[PDB]
């Protein structure tokens, strides 16, 4: 999808690409290591067994959708390794996972929402998946559009995220009462991350260089690195611990849900 | 995937991009509104089984039953993006109008999947990939500036001709199964399918990439009408067919003619 | 994704694109015909019935995942028809399935591994699918990267293929003892292809023009055409025959597996 490249003399001074590339690459490398390790731990813990007691699976293998958290974290860590390669190369490399904003997100966060929908048995999994997909593609279109019509694309995205976020939240409530207080605690701390950090991205768009111009692209990269540390890694760890508590309640102890 | 852009002085006069962009954008906006509303109604009606609105035993509809509305909403979102591109004068970096049939590789394969799920047609993956490859051959034909585009088109015609001849046969095998009311809705949906899907190959021949009889602006308008029919009207007919089938088999508990 | 094009005067003499394009196109056309015919035979044989006796399916149709071998072969044959179109056009065609190396592979070989995982009932099908996906995307990134960081991307790919290949192989062993000696023979000859030809691609990268410079891009295209003839077509035929033998053992004769 690439047409631009770093000029032979380097990025023009004062442009949005005139960033601290060693620092951005180091941040991306640290994020890659942390998120990939979190995904590896997620998959290893999933293969250990059900619940905190590590009860062996009857079929000998975990459910395939249960690997989504670790798979998404490992994919995000691989993309962050690629991002570190791009930043350490000075940016603007042909395979830049940093250039097109939210393009990487169209790969992780839809699946992430799918993982969420699978962990909480939320209805309309395909609907949520496609809502997230279209919101992220509207964001990509907004960030590649140089005219004012980018604010149209952003608005289009806000027309897909506002219902979805209001729908998911409602459904999450319907599931929250079902789970026991320990699984409820883990679910609460994960939903805090979800419904307090997913809205940040739309707000970050407004104050970015494509909006009011308060946040530079370098600061945007750092902020989104921290958000991916929270939205992928910490959220996936909270999902894994919630699943372990649920399996301990319902599979190891055989107790029923509050449904 | 984009390399071209609208020249600073505008599109060259007499080129295929020298179109009526306010008109194309208005048509795309109207199509966006209609298709998105049709998908919203499809999902709302799905969440309401059958005309009696019998509650689901699990409390939620089957996930594949949302495909019609999901596809219509995705097509409406793409038409909103198309209206943004046309109102910007075309050649916008995120142009869903530039690469022809590129948007279709997202909607119509899933659409065929939806069809295969509604009629319990065999070889759903086969049909999905046949549609996928036909549409990608069309994209390759439209981006190819040499005569080898007619090769790509031919390649697409090598994937659509069997598929359309296979699906039709399978549709016959399913048509006798359903009751006369579901048969009526299925007949009117299959009329749209087997009379409008062949139009695209014929439209290629007479387009600016063929004999040069249909301009790109007329192509955009014709395909907007086709997407109004192939996505929205077809999805409404599928939703009504599913409602009639659910009324026959779930609300009344009657068996199919199988 | 394309920015480059064949110069009006033709490819510069001595460049990596200064290849024998009629020969490459003829090879691609022959590969297209063979792989597409192999996929057509795979689907026809699958529709014939279960096993060598062609026992009719109880539901009247084959399992949908059983069509993966033929579907992948037909998709690869279609991409080879497109490759022949590109080569006969002189290369550098806007829709070039030859330009970006391993970009076509991100479509076939992940699904292929999925097919394998479905035929052998291997655990962690999503994990294997995403491992292959990320390995191939790392290869694409390495081949589009003009700096030394391509060897980073390659290394990243080697960080995803080395565990996966070591994991799959282990799981394959766990399945190998399950199947009868005839299915074991077909599985052995397919695993020979897998574990002796998949490692070739990483080795071919090192000696390619992007590495030590021993293998030209034309030779690379010919070698990968032969590999796709083996890794898609011959491997799919071996999978089809293994499935027929398994169906004859377990469905036609009703005999149990050695599990
Ligand atoms: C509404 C909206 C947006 C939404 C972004 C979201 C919801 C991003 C989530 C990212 C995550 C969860 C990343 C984790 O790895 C954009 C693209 C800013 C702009 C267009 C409209
Ligand atoms: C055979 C063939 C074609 C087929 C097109 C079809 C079958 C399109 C269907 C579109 C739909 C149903 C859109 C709805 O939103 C092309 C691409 C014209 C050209 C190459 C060969
Ligand atoms: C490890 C590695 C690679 C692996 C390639 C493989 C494993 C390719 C398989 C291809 C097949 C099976 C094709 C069949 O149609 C690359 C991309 C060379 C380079 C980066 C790292
Ligand atoms: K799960
Ligand atoms: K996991
Ligand atoms: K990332
Ligand atoms: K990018
Ligand atoms: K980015
Ligand atoms: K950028
Ligand atoms: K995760
Ligand atoms: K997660
Ligand atoms: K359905
Ligand atoms: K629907
Ligand atoms: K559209
Ligand atoms: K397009
Ligand atoms: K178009
Ligand atoms: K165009
Ligand atoms: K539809
Ligand atoms: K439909
Ligand atoms: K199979
Ligand atoms: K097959
Ligand atoms: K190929
Ligand atoms: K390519
Ligand atoms: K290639
Ligand atoms: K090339
Ligand atoms: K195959
Ligand atoms: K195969």
């Amino acid at each position: 999808p690439f047409y631009d490249s770093r000029p032979p003399e380097g990025w023009p001074k004062g442009s949005i690409n005139d960033m601290d590339y060693p620092l951005l690459g180091s941040i991306c490398a640290v994020c890659c290591v942390f998120v990939a390790g979190s995904g590896i731990w997620m998959l290893y813990r999933l293969d250990l067994g059900m619940g905190y007691s590590c009860k062996p699976y009857k079929s000998g293998r975990a459910p395939e959708v249960n690997s989504l958290s670790g798979i998404i974290c490992l994919l995000c860590g691989t993309m962050y390794a690629a991002k570190s390669f791009d930043f350490f190369d000075g940016g603007g490399t042909p395979f830049s996972l940093n250039w097109y904003w939210y393009l990487d997100y169209v790969f992780t966060t839809p699946l992430l929402i799918l993982d969420f929908a699978f962990t909480l048995d939320l209805p309309h999994k395909i609907r949520y998946f496609f809502a997230v997909f279209l919101t992220l593609w509207c964001g990509v279109a907004a960030f590649v559009t140089p005219s004012a019509y980018r604010f149209a694309y952003y608005a289009l995205g806000c027309c897909w995220f506002t219902p979805f976020a209001l729908s998911l939240m409602r459904h999450v409530k319907e599931r929250y009462l079902v789970y026991p207080p320990k699984c409820q605690r883990w679910l609460f701390w994960a939903c805090v991350i979800f419904f307090g950090f997913w809205p940040m991205f739309p707000i970050l768009f407004i104050f970015s260089w494509l909006g009011t111009g308060h946040i530079s692209q370098q600061a945007f990269y750092i902020i989104h690195a921290f958000l991916d540390l929270t939205c992928k890694s910490i959220f996936g760890i909270l999902m894994t611990v919630f699943r372990l508590e649920l399996e301990e309640h319902t599979e190891v102890q055989g107790l029923p849900l509050n449904e």
